[PDB]
């Protein structure tokens, strides 16, 4: 898949990559983390278990439009009704912007979900309200 790749853990580490890189890595139970690598409605395309947590991976985007925001906020809210957290790991401060710009957060408890590296989304998830 061109447009999202799933990440895993090399063990005993904070280092996050392609699962298909190298053989040791391994992704966590109960975490999906995928790394955007096209526009997330290209992504959604491929979206269309015991799973508790989704990280996306945000290290690669540089910018966000409007529709990207609202395919997000779905994706966000969908996993949500059915109590999975959607993380958004790496985030620039512009990227920020575009999601705050087309009110994302207009739910202020939406920046909750940020995190700045992926570890730390992982870390997030360790414990947190149900």
């Amino acid at each position: 898949s061109p447009s999202y790749t799933v990440l895993g853990q090399l063990p005993d580490t904070d280092v996050y990559i392609d699962i298909d890189a190298y053989e040791e890595v391994k992704e966590i139970p109960g975490i999906k983390i995928f790394q955007i690598n096209a526009p997330i409605y290209y992504a959604n395309s491929d979206l269309y278990e015991n799973i508790h947590t989704v990280i996306l991976d945000f290290t690669q985007v540089n910018f966000m439009d409007s529709v990207g925001v609202k395919t997000l906020a779905g994706i966000v809210k969908e996993y949500g009704d059915v109590g999975i957290y959607v993380y958004l790991a790496g985030c620039s401060a512009q990227v920020v912007n575009d999601l705050t710009s087309n009110r994302f957060f207009e739910n202020p408890a939406l920046k909750e979900l940020l995190f700045h590296s992926i570890h730390d989304a992982v870390l997030g998830s360790q414990v947190r309200e149900a």
